């Protein structure tokens, strides 16, 4: 009934769960990031971030998708983030900056570790460490 859920397992139960929840998606961030391929999470974190501004403030619409452009989306970007360049927006998303822009992107980036470092993680520690100690 959705009344009630699982600990830290919720996680393992869905991926929206686990990069809903601040443990969940922290742990699997200190996983990612000592190889330094966070460049996803974070991107995906960038576009919640953008979507988090009111579209109201257009001024700070403009200031983060500039941040997400040069570190992601630019083709000198520090974290080239792995989404159809050939068919993206380019400079019409530093004319007018939305809290829509980078929906589809961002979602292409949530499937992408969704059966992937999702999947790692929940085989890697500190989960584990969280869920169980006893084992059974």
């Amino acid at each position: 009934s959705m009344t009630e859920e699982q600990p830290v397992a919720s996680w393992a139960l869905s991926f929206e769960r686990l990069l809903q929840d601040p443990l969940g998606l922290a742990y699997f961030t200190e996983f990612l990031k000592k190889e330094f391929s966070a460049e996803n999470v974070t991107f995906w974190k960038a576009c919640e971030r953008f979507q988090q501004i009111p579209a109201s403030d257009t001024q700070q619409l403009a200031q983060e998708a500039r941040n997400i452009y040069q570190e992601f989306l630019s083709s000198q970007a520090l974290s080239p983030v792995n989404i159809d360049r050939q068919a993206w927006l380019g400079e019409e998303v530093l004319a007018e900056p939305r809290p829509d822009m980078f929906r589809a992107q961002q979602l292409q980036i949530f499937n992408l570790m969704k059966f992937d470092s999702y999947a790692r993680f929940v085989k890697s520690p500190l989960y584990r460490e969280c869920l169980l100690a006893e084992a059974e």
